[PDB]
């Protein structure tokens, strides 16, 4: 049965579907762990950022750099062949897409970083209680509220609303990211199948083809170099490893200790 | 028995009850982790029919696109052949057609994504506590009470009689949308069945060839391929892989090196 | 002991029992769950009916529609084949009609969809607290108590009074309508096995002719399209798929890709 | 194993033990659940009276009718041989007669149901406490104190003497009638043993050999079907199914499409 | 299925992984037993700066050390030749960087150690608390208030926001120690694809040829050595050991037991 | 899969792994057991030291004389004769150092030992409290706190301190303790290929050739003891054990007795 | 995998250490469930002598009886022979020695034994507060406070300081004696080595030679009765047990029946 088990790893559905739910639990463990949101007044959306950010950017370089047909492909480009080049890396970028996008969305969802990201950017004109002739503490006390400051004054009501606005802001834009993340993927598609030269059948062979070429030289290298260096440790110790040697057995020189190594 | 496991997996009714059971524990675990209705007065709708129709859409667009016989018929049509493209749209139909049905049929029964999308759309002229000559303070706390509020200061009947109204009309029209489903379903089997210029017997052979050809062909351009590489690879290296090859080894060429390349 | 499972399987008890218990365990769930009876003066008997014969009828129809031979049925309706169609339909009719009994049995007897559901209709007139010369706010207390109103005014006696008087009527109609269920199955049987031309052995022989037939015809029509397939592929690639060719290998031409397809 | 396990079920003390034990489950579930005697002065007996004779009415018509043998009877119904019908009804009435005793011993032992029936027939002579010149009032408490009442006004005595009277018979009537059951049963059987025509051993051929009739019967008309089938389809597709057919195949023809329909 | 097993290992994927995850349960065993960050106004900066540092080094030197690889390069070095033993080090190179790079990022992301390492170099100037003109017990308090002074004096304000700084600046340290180690492992897998001379075939033949050759030689050297011992031990004992021995035994002399040691 | 993993052990990392982990949980077990620091004032430093040192030159010495090959090394001392024996004596050094390194790491780590041992020599010049013109108490209440005292009596500020300036000495030197011990470990290795006359393939076989004919002589060491006893008690009882002996069985004389004793 | 278990088992360490291991154990249970220190002030220094060194010389002398290989050396004993039964001795004495050295140990550690042997024997002369010119109350209460007494009368300070004092000796004469023991180990290893005149193959040779012939002589002593007594009963019986003799029986008469007694 672990053949049928191989044959549905091969559908790409399975894949993704582990590699997503690897990401959101990942994801939970990981913000639940040690986000601590900043207080600082003068850096804190660059702490948001790349914990947004750069996490998604990680999994996509990993996506693409971890697919040894993305160096094939990159070995080959450093007419049929560029749109068979670009086929094969349309085919990465699938798994190379599905991996930081889940990061994406769930961070997003959740709301929390988009809201330790960008709460210093919020506008206090709506709000009379934000006048603050000084100009100075305002912003202080703006990017200080959201992380841990508590201290309940009767602002808690502004620092409610704000929370809300940008817990909806972040969760629109999620579901923004991630419709224009579908349409791009089924547009792709489409136009990876429109710019196709190959027929569905032939395609069908050519996929079929470069995974069974490669697969093949792999093997027959190996056996390739293991028949050459038991022919050399033949002449070496006078019979071929794994059989009935009794016959006759040698004696190795120091020379010929050299040319062995 | 692991056949006799495939053989129940061919039928569509155990395929189609584990999606809807898989919906309804995702959707069980998102709505209760991450709705957050917001309080918002501007915009409060497009959350909640966002977070009621987009993951429907996704849902429907992922089991349309996932299936590789659509990928097939978009490609045929991008007489007998028109009928026979219908029908197997259809069969695919039925499980993207599943897929986001008991999403909306659980939100709806559940209430809570209706609630908060349509919360601000509630009338005033029954109630006459909501006269507020003002007209914009009400519509602000018409959209703010739903979502956080409390504050009880005895508009909270309003609030419950209200709530209760839109929860009603949400389940009713859950009701509704799965009665016209299943209308729609059996319609459509119907006309299917009608329409179809195959006979039964027909259809059944029909169905059974377009799965073995595909299947066949699939498995003997794997075949075919290993073959050729085979023969090649021969020639490389001066014998064919995983067999006795202790009678004669090769050792490629540089040029040789680049032909197999 | 997979063949035994299957032989105690083909007894249709057990299987109708699995339905019946899956239903009342699925009852159990979606009552206790998503109910919260309305408390509407308007519209509320709505509510109650469509939760009570929706899911009802949605479990006839597809207990109807699941069965391929309803569809092989409808496709010959559409002498003795009159009564052959007939006796299949009453065999079909077994299983569609244990389908939703359950339900409508389970809810009844619980006894809370219907007194939600007939609760406004309610007699005042026994009652002199309900004599309401506005004989508007009596019909929409009536409507309202049932639901979640509470609030003890010492007319709590009559509430309680009036929905242990509906929840027995709602217990007995349960019980006249399983026993009118139970009487119309048995007259149905007595009725098809009178009506019935062929003999007792002829019938076990028709049935087991029917089942097989339909069942050799899928398994042959899936060899045929094989063998035909495996013919043309053979054609095709210059070999048939999972045998020894290295003795020969094919090089398809364009035009013939296009055969093919 | 499975062999011997058939050859326990064989016999008629397992399978009767296992429909009581699942009667008293089911009983235990159904009364502990759903019971909710009624306060109703007018009908309260018609409540108990279906509660407690219904379910076995159901019962002893599931297991009269749900047994193949029984329609057999019917249709030869509808000499030796009216006394060999005779015997396969009594061998069939067994466990008909074993399903809905049970619930009515059960039932009776735990003088609920009977209880709740026969409250409102209680005498009111003995009791001085219960003049009420009124003589509907009396009749209203009578049937009301025994469901849900409480309301301790020194009243609870007499509704205590009198729910330990009516408890006591129905107890001793649960132990009446199922003294009375197995009187009847064991002089059943014995009427049978002196009435049979058959010898013992004579019994047990003729028994076997209804059973292997039928079996054999069943079996033999489905393969005689299947080969039927499979040299028709033999005719359509020029092979027979599931055989080695590379040598033909054939192509048939719509006019021979309609033959097979 | 081990060979399935091996295969798997084979990737350098999970392996990599595997030593992460051992990595980040060791940083979090041995960071939340054995920390205990002094309090020590002199040197409080080396306690961190080892405790950051050391176990990376630690790491770092075992990855390259423990591969036998490693080893063979170092001999060889104490042309095409200089290539090869660049690749066979960007190999090692691989594991030696996945080691330590785990822990450095864990603990950067934490905190703690660069909070304890980096405290009492924390500026004054922006807090006017901090005047202490004797400019030697402000240096004290400044490297204490982190660890474990606590003593709520109102100047935990001041500790507060100094530790929220030193952590941002911590994290985000920690983030760009993995970005510039991401970027500089995909430009040096890069340079290696670059400057290889092999080919991509020839450098996977080559690779496989120096993991067989090593393997073929060791298992080859054990089984010369049991060839050459097994002819002197059946030199000094008249036979063979584990074969059929009772037609003749030796009796080894004092002077022959000294040959044999 | 025995086999495979008596592979996996044949590689030090593991074993040494093995050691230092149950080094770790025994120094757990026995510290946090029988530790009992004591509050002696004359000899406190011995008992630190012991605790300490004892351990690690037990485990030391158990690593070093367990090896049979160091018993072998020992008896050949007791040209390439002189480097071979080093370079075995460097294979045992490898376990006999990993044995003892654990503790020390671990001791000092915790710092606990290190604490009891050298509490007493701490300095008292900095502490203006330890003026104790009398001389001698002052080293008693020195070599008395850090035990059990206790007895807040404001001392316990100047206790803290220098508990924690005693935990950050022994945790560094703990720190310089493991680096040394890395650095020593790869220069020893460093040194021993340089060294080393034989080449690395060289090396594997001489490796190979001395646990293989270590092996091989004693099993035929058993195997000849065996044939010759077993030819001696032929003679004492005239058949050869383990063998169809009814043909002839012999009787023992005395005399005879005495010869096989 | 049992005889590579056995194999395993021939290593001396694990059966030491298990024997150590239990050792513990046991010293654990015995020592928390009975051992009751009593505070008689005539003899109490001779329990816990008894409770310290009786374990340990009963043990000993277990390990030494229980070894067959002793009482052979001693019947031998009661040139080359004498150094022969001396190294046998001395492989006896590993195990005997490891048995009471961990009860040694692990008692001397625990200190408990210790306290409640050598308490009476603690000097006065430091202590003020026992100049007690009685000169006989002074020991009872000596002997005393170790025990129960608790009674703070203030004196319970100097009880503190010298039950300190001995759990210190106690565990430094632990650590002494084990120290002690592993010289003596590792000593006479040494000079077993030294004046052993075989050679380390001969060693080999000879103690698989003992074992050999012991374990040889026993089977085939066996098997020799065996025969002599099948021979006798096959003459008492007139056939060989466990073979086909249905071809003749014995009848064995009185003065027979006295022979084979």
């Amino acid at each position: 049965l672990n053949n049928i088990v191989s044959s549905l790893q091969r559908n790409g559905i399975f894949i993704n579907s582990l590699i997503a739910a690897l990401t959101i639990g990942g994801q939970q463990l990981f913000s639940s762990s040690t986000f601590s949101c900043p207080c600082q007044v003068g850096k804190n959306f660059y702490y948001g950022s790349a914990f947004l950010v750069i996490p998604a950017l990680i999994l996509l370089v990993a996506g693409f750099a971890l697919r040894s047909q993305m160096w094939t492909i990159t070995g080959e480009y450093c007419p049929l062949e560029c749109k068979l080049a670009c086929l094969r890396f349309f085919s990465i970028t699938g798994r190379a897409v599905i991996a930081p996008l889940t990061w994406l969305a769930v961070t997003l969802l959740t709301g929390t970083y988009y809201e330790c990201a960008a709460s210093e950017f919020a506008s206090v004109d709506h709000y009379p209680m934000f006048d603050n002739v000084s100009a100075s503490k305002r912003e202080e006390i703006l990017a200080g509220f959201p992380c841990c400051r508590s201290a309940p004054s009767d602002v808690i009501l502004v620092r409610d609303e704000i929370a809300l606005l940008h817990r909806y802001q972040s969760q629109m834009l999620g579901w923004i990211l991630i419709t224009l993340a579908t349409i791009a993927a089924l547009v792709s598609c489409c136009v990876a199948k429109c710019c196709s030269p190959l027929t569905s059948l032939q395609h069908c062979y050519w996929t079929s083809h470069l995974q069974n070429e490669r697969e093949l030289f792999e093997q027959a290298a190996e056996q390739h170099s293991r028949l050459l260096m038991m022919h050399r440790i033949k002449k070496l110790f006078g019979f071929i490893p794994g059989s009935e040697d009794v016959k006759h057995i040698r004696i190795p020189s120091c020379q010929d200790w050299k040319d062995i190594s």
